[PDB]
């Protein structure tokens, strides 16, 4: 019914995740053969949370970055909203940490610099993510990280900053959450945890945590600077980018600027679309340039994706 519109363009496979607000299926984009992830939201059962959908959608239309999960297609039917996103076949950072127990400081740094790159970019575009946690970071085919779930972005509790849980500073709050992430990467458990939500809340407010024996002095220092209860004493995003711990083995600050921004339309993509559809090239350019996030946008972007990984730009 609502799936009729979607099934014009995608073959649906297994459900790969269910959350509070959405389920996500693996799918194949018929015209390109590309696997994608389709986020499915029922407008009726969301009700008051329907603003989360528009928030994520508007954010993702304004974010284009090597460590951010790309949006391809938005389809609205009578009862559903479908968001077609980049499929990350490596799954969740969280499950990767559990499988390894914890990461070495070297590997943590490799991973963490990608998280800082994504989040600093998000902030550079005027947003705070506000729901940073390892469930929301996925591995793509290259084993590079992609940030997801922009439903709470502005322009869980275990990861929420004291000031944010107190109802007041979105920038500083993301830094706190990245500190909790950093802790989990290196330790393999949360710095603040409890079965009772108010007791968890108290632990967060107190800011005291276990410091395991395998952590280097420099890592301990970085955690201390990120996990300051007072956001005014917390390390700013700026100084995180070139922090000495962060610079170890790299010697350059985190590269946060988008490496894949939308400058001019790509000729191979446009050409292939015009040839496959047997349409006037200029019309094809004009219709792509509406950037409607309809099936034409989807096809164009999934062709660019083929190019991004050195494959030829070809439609079935
Ligand atoms: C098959 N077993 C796996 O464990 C697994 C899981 C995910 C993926 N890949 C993947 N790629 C892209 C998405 C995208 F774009 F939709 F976010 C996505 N989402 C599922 C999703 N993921 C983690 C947290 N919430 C999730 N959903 C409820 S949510 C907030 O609506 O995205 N999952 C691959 C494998
Ligand atoms: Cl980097
Ligand atoms: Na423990
Ligand atoms: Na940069």
């Amino acid at each position: 019914k609502d799936y009729d519109e979607l099934l014009k363009y995608y073959e649906l496979h297994e459900t790969i995740g269910t959350g509070g607000f959405a389920k996500v299926k693996l799918a194949c984009h018929i015209l390109t053969g590309e696997m994608v992830a389709i986020k499915i939201m029922d407008k009726n059962t969301l009700g008051s949370d329907l603003p989360r959908i528009k928030t994520e959608i508007e954010a993702l239309k304004n974010l284009r970055h090597q460590h951010i999960c790309q949006l391809y297609h938005v389809l609205e039917t009578a009862n559903k909203i479908f968001m077609v996103l980049e499929y990350c076949p490596g799954g969740e950072l969280f499950d990767y940490i559990i499988s390894q127990d914890r990461l070495s400081e070297e590997e943590t740094r490799v991973v963490f610099r990608q998280i800082v790159s994504a989040v600093a970019y998000v902030h550079s575009q005027g947003y705070a993510h506000r729901d940073l946690k390892p469930e929301n970071l996925l591995f793509d085919e290259y084993h590079k990280l992609k940030l997801i779930d922009f439903g709470l972005c502005a322009k869980s509790l275990a990861y929420a900053a004291p000031e944010l849980i107190q109802g007041k500073l979105g920038s500083e709050a993301d830094v706190w959450s990245m500190g909790i992430l950093l802790y989990v990467l290196m330790c393999g458990f949360l710095p603040f945890d409890d079965d009772n939500v108010m007791a968890l809340y108290k632990k967060i407010m107190r800011g005291k945590y276990d410091v395991p024996k395998w952590l280097s002095p420099s890592s301990i220092l970085l955690l201390q600077q990120m996990l300051q209860v007072d956001p005014k004493k917390r390390i700013s995003m700026k100084n995180l980018l070139n922090h000495p711990w962060i610079m170890q083995d790299y010697n350059y600050p985190v590269e946060w600027q988008s490496k894949n921004p939308f400058i001019h339309l790509d000729d191979d993509c446009v050409t292939e679309l015009s040839v496959h559809h047997r349409n006037n090239r200029q019309t094809m350019e004009d219709l792509i340039s509406l950037w409607q996030y309809d099936h034409l946008t989807a096809t164009y972007l999934l062709l660019l994706a083929k190019k991004a990984r050195g494959k030829p730009v070809r439609l079935r």
